[PDB]
């Protein structure tokens, strides 16, 4: 009957696994240098593409890290870079020195609201210039599907293949497929991982982008709730000293400048990379290489509603439903696209910010849900479950600032 209290505290900061809405890609098109498909070359060539670098610096220090070591990290990552450029064969794989930066870097409270983490699920639901899966890309079956089955996925796909969220999945397969085929391939290396992803133009060039580089620390993942450290080092437009509070994980340099197109004519924008230690598990890293299905999900959720729909209406309502034909006269969202990438988007953060908080979260907040909607149509110790999971996690602080939402109206 009264809206859930949210903790109160300094703003929630960034938790996941790499940036989202941040992030920065250096890209190379229709890729054809020698050894096309190999991580560390592709990192490469999408480096030399790149002129702006300059002389790092902090301008964003990590409050409880040694920010020396994270500089001295990047200078690393380039000079190595550097000395691959010098030798004939570029190598398949980069292996660190073990340096004093290096070796600290990888290791051998109640938080409000802010806004930033609903601003990362608006940019998550947007669609980008770029699609990021093919067009049979959902779905796992072994015989040819259905008439229906196929008509909806291409529906769905049409609806998500260019959305930012559809990134942030292909995006997450691919790093965490490096990094665990890295922890059991160069057990004891602290190797160099490019971020790679890749995607198809509006004109149909195909294009490979970086985001950065994770150097992973030693590997010895004798079970699934061992954990691998890591440093990230992502590129990003953001200036960090425009919301600090998100970034109270992070020391975050300044690295070089970049020219841009933008509404104004060409423009120079200093260049940022985002750096901190994090680290992930054998079974956290098969999960994101799973993140794929959110899209098999999310395309289930709309099905359910189609088949609703063609049972109450005794026909199949699949075209009716995608293309917008008592009948709904709208979309609330509004568009029928909308409701596929906000599906989806949902979906990838609650991969992308799994957490106990949020299974909790999740289940007993449906109950009160069933509860309220049962008084509301016909008219103590759940609200502690529930506000117990209340702590310091944007995404959940988020669902349940948007559970109050539900209850208002
Ligand atoms: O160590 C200095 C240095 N290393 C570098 C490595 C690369 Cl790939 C580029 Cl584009 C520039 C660099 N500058
Ligand atoms: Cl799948």
């Amino acid at each position: 009957p009264r809206p859930l209290r949210l903790p109160d505290g300094p703003p929630c900061s960034q938790r996941s696994k790499f940036l989202l809405m941040d992030a920065l890609k250096l890209s190379i098109e229709d890729p054809s240098h020698e050894g096309e498909g190999i991580p560390l070359y592709d990192a490469i060539k999408c480096m030399r593409t790149f002129f702006g670098w300059k002389e790092p610096n902090v301008v964003k220090p990590h409050e409880k890290g040694i920010n020396p070591n994270y500089l001295l990290s990047w200078k690393q990552v380039l000079a190595e870079l550097q000395d691959i450029e010098n030798e004939e064969k570029i190598p398949r794989t980069k292996n660190m020195k073990k340096t004093s930066q290096l070796k600290w870097a990888l290791g051998e409270e109640l938080r409000s609201l802010a806004s930033w983490i609903q601003n990362e699920f608006n940019k998550a639901c947007e669609l980008t210039d770029s699609s990021w899966i093919e067009l049979d890309e959902i779905g796992e079956d072994a015989a040819p599907i259905e008439h229906i089955a196929s008509m909806r996925r291409n529906y769905f796909t049409a609806e998500v293949s260019h959305c930012r969220a559809t990134e942030y999945i292909m995006k997450g397969v691919y790093i965490n497929t490096a990094l665990l085929n890295a922890s059991c391939a160069a057990m004891d290396d602290f190797q160099l991982i490019p971020m790679i992803s890749k995607c198809r133009t509006k004109e149909g060039r195909r294009k490979t982008n970086l985001y950065g580089f994770i150097i992973k620390g030693r590997s010895h993942l004798r079970n699934d709730t061992d954990v691998v450290n890591f440093v990230s080092m992502e590129f990003s437009l953001t200036d960090p000293r425009l919301e600090p509070h998100k970034w109270e994980k992070y020391c975050v340099l300044e690295v070089g400048d970049m020219l841009l197109r933008s509404a104004i004519g060409h423009v120079s924008r200093p260049m940022f990379l985002y750096v901190r230690t994090n680290g992930t598990s054998k079974i956290k890293m098969k999960w994101g290489m799973e993140m794929r299905r959110c899209l098999l999900q999310s395309l289930q959720q709309i099905e359910s509603m189609i088949e609703a729909e063609s049972s109450v209406k005794e026909k199949d309502m699949t075209k009716e439903f995608f293309e917008n034909k008592e009948s709904p006269k709208g979309v609330e969202e509004g568009s029928i696209g909308k409701v596929c990438r906000t599906l989806l988007a949902k979906s990838v953060f609650n991969s992308l910010y799994a957490s106990p908080q949020l299974e909790g979260f999740s289940a007993e907040s449906r109950k009160l849900l069933l509860i309220v909607q049962a008084l509301r149509d016909n008219l103590g110790g759940l609200y502690e479950a529930i506000e117990e999971c209340l702590i310091n996690d944007p995404w959940v602080l988020l669902n349940a600032s948007w559970f109050n939402s539900f209850l208002t109206h």
